[PDB]
């Protein structure tokens, strides 16, 4: 099953890496980091958790923007390596207003875009330099170039001709996007 991409019709002129810089600066950073971890401000949260779920999710601590990870993941917190997030991300959702999450899933009231059979898998020892963690950590941390450099090659498997500057209209007509 190859990468498959839902999108608003919004963006149908805009390349996904145009999408994902642009949805990072309108995100940020939260700063989740030694010294400056705030419960409810930019710890984020899993489903169902407490620190392993088929969902992670997080919103900006300024702006609405928010996404959803979808998989099986798994938070060492102080077991070695410490503070690693691993296991599998099939789904990254990303837009604003974040619902849910406690009893039920975590989902976008806007759902700008969604990327699925995205495949990312990482052992806990590989640590923080396993694909899951990076991509993950770099949607939190104003930072989507891990993200945009899986979907480059995950879009280049499919055919050659497309790539992250591909429009979304473009991977549409390729049969890879759908509108919604």
């Amino acid at each position: 099953m190859s990468i498959s991409i839902s999108y608003s019709a919004t963006y149908g002129g805009n390349t996904v890496a145009q999408y994902l810089t642009d949805w990072s600066a309108y995100f940020g950073d939260v700063n989740h980091r030694p010294g400056e971890v705030v419960d409810g401000t930019n710890t984020g949260g899993f489903n169902p958790g407490p620190f392993d779920g088929t969902q992670y999710a997080i919103k900006s601590t300024a702006s609405d923007a928010a996404f959803v990870a979808d998989g099986n993941l798994h938070y060492t917190l102080f077991s070695n390596p410490s503070h690693t997030l691993w296991g599998s991300v099939d789904t990254i959702s990303l837009g604003d207003t974040l619902a849910g999450g406690s009893g039920s899933n975590y989902n976008l009231v806007s759902q700008e875009v969604s990327f699925t059979n995205l495949g990312l898998n990482s052992l806990k020892e590989e640590g923080r330099a396993g694909e899951v963690h990076k991509v993950v950590y770099g949607l939190m941390s104003g930072d989507s170039s891990a993200l945009a450099g899986e979907i480059d090659a995950l879009l280049k498997a499919i055919d050659p001709s497309l790539s992250v500057n591909s429009t979304f209209d473009d991977l549409a007509a390729a049969g890879v996007a759908h509108v919604n």
